[PDB]
């Protein structure tokens, strides 16, 4: 998959870039390359070690919680740009899923 689409997020894995209405956002390539992770995976809880082995198995972090921070990030942008009906679910001690809202 190349693009993926949730009701006007659209998510571009080719150019790492993501619009909400049409309208690049800007965001830093960890980042995205979170959110694809997510979203490529709709509906799975995705746990913090699978996320940090496999989005950031390259690059490298001196603290787990890293992960949490990035999930806030995405989601600061999705709010404040009034993205509503998906978001990414914390499932808490668990992992994270990115979903339908509620």
């Amino acid at each position: 998959m190349e693009q993926l689409e949730f009701d006007g997020l659209v998510l571009k894995n080719l150019s790492k870039t993501l619009t909400i209405n049409n309208i690049e956002i800007p965001m830093r390539i960890k980042e995205f390359e979170l959110l694809w992770y997510l979203a490529s995976r709709e509906g799975e809880v995705i746990s913090k070690s699978e996320l940090l082995e496999k989005v950031w198995g390259y690059d490298y972090y001196e603290d787990a919680n890293t992960v949490n921070v990035h999930i806030h990030r995405i989601r600061e942008k999705l709010e404040k740009h009034d993205f509503l009906p998906y978001t990414i679910t914390t499932v808490w001690g668990l992992g994270y899923k990115f979903e339908r809202s509620r």
